[PDB]
């Protein structure tokens, strides 16, 4: 029959889907949520065997184990074991477009577990197997039988195994395709793998069973009052003797509970449902659900008899909110909800797409201590535990269908026909049957990069018709369609627009006020964090925060899809597309995360976390205004630290209790903070600390902070005088100066300083050269590739231009002797083709306290792009365990991603100042320094920098990271201006015109002194 | 204190060069011992009679930000006309010089000063490369204005026909000059990114005789 090969058939012999389902016989053990003897489960090990199609598996499979099969663990991704390559592709599908057809050579699994079945499971009652996740699809027998067939990869699929069972030993055979029908509404950005990745197990049901049960929660304009109401389906056979009971626990406490026989309201002519009850309680002044808090009751939901005795029970968490759009604006219990969100995938770098419950809280613990309260099921719904733990740690959840067509030409090809209307409504209806009880949800989504087709706007209706409490979106087809009741677009820029035809990306700014236009708007997708990303962040949230209905949006994203392999000496490294022997593929575009496979953290972490802070605040004399943006709670687990210091130098100090209302505001008044005797600038620098520890934080964890410059005595006393003179020798190739220990060496050839000593001891290993070139970040390269150059994104500009290629050229370089100094003054001219694209002019000023002060002037062409830096660099001969510097820090920022770094005095191992991007490129920059030490130098000025054992060169040559190798000595770049890093979006230019060097005349001055 | 701040002086040297003379000059704007602004200059005299200006300023980030960054003095020459590479022809600030074009211009005199009923500081030409003025040529990225009142009678004037031309001419040479504003006229109204709040300024002026 082929039936993977048919939109027609997504299942066979599947049972309705349902949420989630213990058949727990102890109400107690319901109410508490404590395991379930009819819930077993079958993970664990099985057989396996790997095979290049289903034509090729033999019949003998089905009777018994394959000797060569091997014994692996489920769940598992078959191409985490090594049977087959994972393949990284984005949007081009992995197989040839041709559907419903799929490649005939289909990788097929073959999976077999022989497990022991209780006869008091056979004796009575119904036994299900559920399988959670099955990638894309496949065929199952029991001892022999075959039971049925199923589709979609993300949701579960359940088979009655009642009549195949046998008391004692059975074996299940599992045919899993790698490539079905399915896998056109599967072209999700991420691995392709396949195989049983989710958890299987048995369920055991009396034949009078609870089928179905639906939770609702309304209320009355102030939230004082609530109406549970539980629908509740039954199947079997129906008696009048049969009663539900639902009641509501809150701990131990039982704060409600209701009771009725079967037999609903009449619907229609024909009566109404014998099979269904719903119970209404009624609940006053509720805890509410937020992810502020998130305050949960227990529902548990008992079939027995009219006597009292029980047949079974089921059970969920329930969290009483309500979530609306009003007046343009999304609300969850009647207030304006600003999303700081985050997209994310089911992504481990050792087990491929399988989830656990370790990883899961991590995940959830880092987005929360990071200032998130809000995640994107990017793009299918998630492993079930997800939900639970979402409900119970406080996140806001966007569920969305598994429905991906983004290779599709145009993309909405399959989901405007309506052959394939089938297959795409499973997806969104079975998504709801079985998530619609978690609080934690707030908002169903129909999939993604879909285009927009009638198939989208007949489920979006079916879900409004189904779930009123809940609002849908979808971006597909121009992020504002009829299909959505949220404006949800991808990577839309604050205030530039991008008029692509048909579907535009407007500045945000812009799109709330088209005419007719009133819906709130949310980006399901911006700042999109791939490498050295999230330049411009802080212009979003400050978009989000003046306007109303702009109310947040999802970061993409969370985790880099980067996964482990080995190398010859079995150590481990992160690879990227192609490194499987996939291809074609997508390279490094599948890592765009916050944090790394192995949930460290990115730089841009902090910048995400500072910006999506829940206090604002603001200086006025000695008053500090304290705002809360918290929309339920009051801040009572909050305490402010506030912090004076001159230059690094802690002046002052103390802490102030936060006592602000939700949306509130406090004022606190600073002690009278005394004068520094010493010249500088004194910095104020507050921060909220939480004293107690939570369920996602330690006690001390700072959650907020803020920096303001306060008052500055500019220095006026002269420097004493040093009756020392420096000696200048000349040679025709070199101008020498030399003073006490110390000399310096200017080759008259290069007109580059080449060398200098102290105690004759050389500290160069490379000149002292300006640069304007970096290694291209994921932004600056973009989509351009070697065979497929894409002559707009700014690497390619810069390599047109002869940026990368361009030759210094001496123009003058001359030397005085000046009364109590010596005085270089030279001139160079970069060059490309006849093209003059820089001239540099400097003069080096050395006295007689040995220091050498450099002033440098840059004059850049008008028409050569913009310029990734202005700045000097040198490879330093030596190489030092500490970098010591005042300025911003401590972690890597750029001068459009600073806003979360603080000026202070920081110290830091050299190798902190490396940030292991798994794509190598320009990193470590620290901006707005005043002073650096590094070994015996010090550097002094205002300017940015970054030092390492990693040439610029090979950063740019290397295509991972551990293939880089520590050179001699230190490369230090110092900066007098660099370019913004950008991150908008990674496949066209994103850097923003005012971090865009274009001033055309530039300068800086630096002071290179032995400290 | 800006419009009282006194210049004291904190370094003047001179040097000789292998052809040229270096002055090197720093001086310190106090009010009330806070010190406002700090002046780091260098003037390179060569053989063609060019003098080389280089001017850094540093501001006290704790001090409002600054009208004006810039260098003025009374010429004794009266020229009729004024000749520049820049902006123009009619006055135009930072924030206000859109409609300005970039070419050589030529005016009289008279036409640098705008007849604001309600004297203050006016006629600035942004963006230029070149001015001439008598037998003076300056080069460089300045903005400026030039007439017969000194800032000093435009804000002490209540009206225009109030004015009387001083002796010689007055030069403002601006390496930087805050926007002027607008958007009403009973607050501040200059947008952040037209005030003068960077906290260090470079600009450099070339002296010679046209
Ligand atoms: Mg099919
Ligand atoms: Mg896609
Ligand atoms: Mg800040
Ligand atoms: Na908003
Ligand atoms: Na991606
Ligand atoms: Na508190
Ligand atoms: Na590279
Ligand atoms: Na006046």
């Amino acid at each position: 029959r082929r039936d993977w090969e048919n939109p027609g058939v997504t299942q066979l012999n599947r049972l309705a889907a349902h949420p989630p389902f213990a058949s727990w016989r102890n109400s107690e053990e319901a109410r508490t949520d404590r395991p379930s003897q009819q819930l077993r489960s079958l993970n664990g090990e099985w057989r396996f065997a790997w095979f290049p199609a289903p034509e090729a598996v033999p019949e003998s499979w089905l009777e018994c184990d394959l000797p060569e099969a091997d014994t692996v663990v489920v769940p598992s991704n078959w191409q985490m074991h090594g049977y087959d390559a994972p393949i990284y592709t984005n949007v081009t599908y992995p197989i040839t477009v041709n559907p419903p057809f799929v490649p005939t050579e289909n990788p097929t699994g073959c999976y077999s577990l022989t497990f022991n079945v209780d006869e008091s499971w056979l004796q009575e009652g119904q036994t299900r197997i559920i399988f959670d996740g099955v990638n894309s699809a496949f065929h199952l027998w029991c001892n022999g039988r075959w039971v049925g067939y199923g589709q979609d990869s993300r949701l579960p699929s359940e088979f009655d195994l009642s009549a195949f069972l046998r008391a004692g030993e059975n074996r299940l055979a599992v045919m899993v395709l790698r490539w079905s029908d399915g896998s056109y509404l599967e072209d999700q950005d991420m691995w392709r793998m396949s195989g049983i990745f989710r958890d299987v197990s048995l369920l055991h049901k009396p034949t009078t069973q609870i089928s179905d049960f639906h939770v609702a929660t309304r209320f009355n304009d102030d939230f004082s009052r609530a109406v549970l109401e539980a629908e509740v389906q039954m199947c079997g056979e129906l008696r009048d003797y049969l009663r539900v009971t639902v009641s509501l626990w809150q701990g131990e406490t039982q704060v409600a509970s209701g009771t009725a026989p079967f037999g609903g309201e009449i619907i229609d002519e024909r009566g109404g449902y014998a099979d269904r009850v719903t119970l209404r309680l009624n609940v006053e002044n509720p805890k509410l659900w937020s992810a502020e808090i998130p305050n949960l009751y227990r529902a548990v939901v008992e079939l027995h008899t009219a006597d009292g005795t029980l047949i079974e029970a089921e059970a969920c968490d329930v969290g009483f909110r309500e979530v609306r759009i009003e007046n343009g604006l999304l609300l969850l219990n009647g207030k304006p909800l600003l999303i700081r969100g985050v997209n994310r995938h089911e992504h481990h770098p050792l087990h491929g797409q399988v989830m656990d419950e370790q990883t899961m809280v991590q995940d959830i613990l880092l987005m929360k201590q990071n200032n998130f309260n809000a995640v994107r099921c990017s793009h299918y719904p998630n492993h079930p535990l997800w939900y639970t733990l979402c409900d119970r740690y406080g996140l806001y959840v966007v569920d969305e269908a598994n429905i991906e067509t983004h290779g599709m030409v145009p993309m909405n090809r399959l989901t405007d026909d309506p052959r394939w209307l089938p297959a795409m409504s499973e997806r969104v209806t079975r998504m709801v049957q079985r998530d619609r009880n978690h609080p934690s949800v707030i908002i169903w989504s129909l999939g993604n990069e879909s285009g927009h087709g009638a198939n989208h706007d007949a489920l979006y209706r079916w879900i409004k018709s189904v779930d009123p409490s809940r609002p849908v979106q979808y971006e597909g087809g121009g992020a504002d369609t009829t299909a959505t009741d949220i404006i949800c677009p991808m990577y839309a820029r604050v205030d530039e627009d991008q008029p692509f035809p048909a579907v535009p990306k407007w500045s945000i700014k812009k799109w709330l006020s088209l005419p007719g236009e009133t819906r709130p708007l949310i980006l399901c997708e911006y700042a999109h964090a791939m490498g050295n990303s999230l330049g411009g962040f802080a212009k979003y949230w400050q978009a989000f925060r003046q306007y109303p209905r702009l109310q947040g949006g999802f970061v993409w994203d969370w985790v880099d899809q980067s996964l482990i392999k080995y190398d010859e000496n079995g150590n481990p490294w992160s690879a990227y597309g192609g490194d499987f022997g996939d291809t074609p593929n997508d390279a490094q575009f599948c890592m765009n995360g916050l944090v790394f496979a192995d949930r460290t953290p990115h730089p841009a972490l902090t910048e995400a976390k500072h910006q999506q802070q829940f206090f604002q605040f603001r200086l006025s004399g000695q008053t500090i205004e304290v705002t809360s943006e918290y929309l339920f709670r009051h801040s009572d687990n909050e305490l402010l630290h506030w912090m004076v210091a001159l230059d690094g130098k802690p002046l002052a100090s103390g802490e102030v209790p936060l006592d602000v209302a939700p949306q509130g505001k406090q004022l606190i008044e600073l002690p009278e903070l005394p004068q520094p005797e010493s010249a500088g600038q004194l910095w104020l620098t507050v921060r909220v600390v939480q004293p107690n520890a939570t369920a996602w934080s330690e006690a001390g964890h700072i959650s907020a902070w803020q920096q303001w410059r306060l008052a500055e005595n500019l220095s006026v006393t002269l420097p004493a005088a040093s009756h020392a003179i420096p000696h200048l020798t000349t040679s025709e190739m070199d101008f020498c100066i030399e003073l006490g220990n110390k000399r310096w060496q200017f080759n008259r050839q290069s007109g580059f300083l080449s060398q200098m000593w102290i105690g004759d001891k050389k500290q160069l290993l490379t000149p002292l050269r300006d640069q304007f070139t970096r290694a291209p970040l994921d932004n600056d390269i973009g989509v351009s590739e070697a065979t497929r150059i894409d002559p707009n994104a700014w690497v390619e500009r810069w390599k047109a231009a002869g940026h990368y290629q361009a030759e210094a050229a001496l123009l003058q370089c001359t030397a005085d002797t000046l009364a109590d100094a010596v005085l270089i003054t030279t001139a160079h001219a970069w060059q490309h083709q006849g093209k003059t694209l820089f001239i540099s002019r400097k003069t080096y000023r050395i006295d007689g306290s040995g220091q050498m002060a450099i002033t440098v002037d840059v004059e850049v062409a008008s028409d050569t792009p913009h310029p990734a830096r202005i700045g000097l660099n040198c490879q330093l001969a030596q190489v030092a365990e500490r970098v010591n510097w005042l300025g911003l820090g401590p972690q890597e920022n750029y001068p459009d991603r600073l806003t979360a770094a603080c000026f202070d005095r920081w110290d830091l191992p050299l190798s902190d100042m490396y940030t292991p991007y798994v794509f190598p490129s320009e990193n470590g920059l620290r901006c707005g320094t005043r002073e650096l030490n590094y070994g015996p130098h010090q550097w002094r000025g205002d300017f940015q920098f970054n030092i390492s054992r990693y040439s610029q060169q090979q950063l740019m040559e290397t295509s991972h990271r551990h293939l880089l190798h520590a050179e001699e000595g230190t490369w230090l770049n110092i900066d007098g201006f660099h370019m913004g890093i950008g991150g908008d979006d990674s496949w066209s230019p994103s850097v923003s015109a005012e971090f865009q060097l274009s001033a055309g005349r530039y300068h800086y001055q630096l002071v290179w002194c032995q400290k």
